[PDB]
């Protein structure tokens, strides 16, 4: 189930998402991670701003003290939030975020968002006439702060998400570089199939992780509720048929194929059971590229919100 990284650690191909919008209780995040580790997962993805570590957390613990499993078979990462980009507040939110987990280590943690926001206990702060009040921070700087957090023992592994492929270049070009980043998780599904970002991702030896993998929670104001929903694409549907599989699947799989690591949300215990059986079956190259026809570049997380600065990461191509 896994793919050796660039730093010379193992991460698990397929991941559970932790996430789900806030009208869900946070009692569920705890009962489906535990579910995720029992029905086989072990690469468990969540992130400050999902307001869950707590639960997560305890999920793990618990699943250890059961005997499920010991520490070194979880892969978990977590991510450092837009307010703490400032290279002096990297290390306290990582530790935040391990005495929430009440672990002593993270797998991966990740630049969550290329953007900075103003620090201060607001998540997403913004003015009273419109904006968000965005930061000046030099992301090279927070990299240098996440590359510490590698030498503390803190994070096993470091990466990014979100990041376009010249912010990509751009910690790849940085004088005195000590780590790559192992990884560059973004959205990636067959109606945005990230083509040209996970080539160069291999070219440069960089894990792409797939997020929305499934068509996203459709959370609004995150997605356009009028976006096409992506489980019910037919052709995910018709291989589905001729597999005895689910379009979930079907999604799923492609990624494994072609080299991408891919997290599933799900808080439905027979969901849950069900993505797991992404490792029983195998797409033919002519089903792959029908897949690869399905490419309509709609990207659900366009996070509009954080447009205006420079690093907003989806003005360029890729
Ligand atoms: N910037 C970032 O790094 C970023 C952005 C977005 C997401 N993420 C990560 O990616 C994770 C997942 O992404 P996401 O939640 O946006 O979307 P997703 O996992 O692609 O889509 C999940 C949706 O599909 C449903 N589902 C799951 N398994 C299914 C199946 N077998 N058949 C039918 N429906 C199924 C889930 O519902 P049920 O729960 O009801 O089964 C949920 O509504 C998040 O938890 C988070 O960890 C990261
Ligand atoms: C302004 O809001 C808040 C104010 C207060 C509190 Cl108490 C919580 C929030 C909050 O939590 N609001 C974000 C809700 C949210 C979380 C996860 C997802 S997600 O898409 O599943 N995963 C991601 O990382 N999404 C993106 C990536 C980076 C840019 C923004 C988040 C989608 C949306």
């Amino acid at each position: 189930q896994c793919v050796k990284l660039n730093d010379g650690h193992f991460m698990p191909v397929l991941g559970f998402g932790t996430y789900a919008p806030a009208e869900v209780p946070k009692s569920k995040a705890l009962e489906a991670t535990k579910l995720a580790i029992e029905a086989g997962f072990r690469h468990i993805d969540s992130a400050h701003l999902y307001n869950n570590e707590e639960q997560v957390g305890l999920a793990i613990r618990s699943k250890i003290a059961d005997g499920s499993v010991k520490r070194e078979d979880i892969f978990y990462t977590s991510k450092l939030w837009c307010n703490s980009h400032r290279p002096e507040l990297v290390r306290p939110a990582l530790e935040r975020s391990l005495k929430n987990l009440q672990l002593d280590y993270v797998d991966l943690y990740l630049i969550h968002f290329p953007v900075s926001v103003k620090p201060g206990e607001e998540v997403i702060p913004k003015d009273e006439n419109g904006k968000i009040l965005f930061d000046t921070v030099d992301l090279c700087a927070t990299w240098e702060a996440v590359e510490k957090c590698k030498d503390a023992g803190l994070a096993k592994s470091i990466g990014v998400s979100n990041f376009n492929r010249r912010q990509l270049e751009m910690i790849l070009n940085k004088p005195g570089l000590k780590y790559k980043p192992v990884c560059n998780q973004v959205e990636c599904h067959p109606y945005f199939n990230q083509r040209k970002l996970l080539d160069f991702c291999k070219s440069k030896d960089i894990v792409l992780v797939a997020y929305s993998a499934l068509g996203s929670h459709r959370e609004e104001p995150w997605v356009d509720p009028n976006s096409p929903v992506l489980l019910e694409d037919p052709v995910l549907c018709a291989l589905a048929k001729k597999h005895k599989r689910t379009p979930a699947l079907i999604a799923l799989r492609y990624q494994l194929q072609r080299g991408v690591v891919v997290l599933a949300k799900s808080y439905n215990e027979q969901r849950i059971r069900q993505n797991v059986q992404v490792f029983e079956f195998q797409l033919t190259s002519e089903e792959m590229k029908a897949i690869d026809g399905l490419n309509r570049n709609v990207r659900y997380l366009t996070l509009d919100i954080f447009a205006g600065p420079p690093n907003y990461p989806f003005s360029d191509e890729y």
